[PDB]
């Protein structure tokens, strides 16, 4: 089997416990913490592209009320984010397996934007997800992995100061 783990899941779990928030901006704000993925069971000599995207974990708009997050009362079906291609893509099994795969450069925006940046729906909750796409071979293949530990709400500003505190402590 191809095996796909989360690096620094303990760091991530400290945020999940509080309800994680990622800042989103006109031009795009990078993520903290950064999604880092351990990957074994690739073909060292095969070709893979690493895709990242962001599934609306539910169909609700969220709001900060009496110091806690709660869902609105009007679900819209959510489209998944556009895909961000890891820049080491495409690359050999052995590249992706030799060190953790960092998506340190992904930028999250809330605006109708040019390129690079991934536009998210403000105040919706997102599950990060990666697609390992085997390329070059005669048969294209996809393996997808979601990361519950890395769930967050897209915010223009931090609401829970406890999150802000953690973001500065571990940055
Ligand atoms: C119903 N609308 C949407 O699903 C939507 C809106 C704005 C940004 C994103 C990113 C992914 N989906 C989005």
């Amino acid at each position: 089997e191809l095996r796909v783990g989360l690096e620094e899941s303990e760091l991530w779990l400290r945020f999940k416990e509080l309800t994680n928030e990622m800042i989103v901006t006109k031009n795009g704000r990078r993520m903290f913490p950064v999604l880092k993925v351990n990957v074994s069971g690739l073909d060292p000599n095969a070709m893979y592209s690493f895709l990242l995207d962001f599934v609306a974990a539910d169909n609700h708009r969220w709001k900060y009320v009496n110091g806690e997050w709660v869902p609105g009362g009007k679900p819209e079906p959510q489209a998944p984010s556009c895909v961000y291609i890891h820049p080491d893509s495409p690359n050999f099994g052995a590249h992706w397996m030799k060190a953790p795969v960092s998506f340190s450069k992904v930028k999250l925006t809330n605006k109708l934007n040019g390129g690079g940046q991934i536009m998210l729906n403000s105040l919706h909750k997102y599950e990060p997800r990666i697609h390992i796409v085997r390329v070059g071979g005669p048969q294209r293949m996809i393996t997808s992995h979601c990361f519950p530990e890395t769930q967050f709400i897209a915010v223009t500003a931090y609401q829970n100061e406890e999150i802000t505190a953690l973001k500065i402590k571990y940055n």
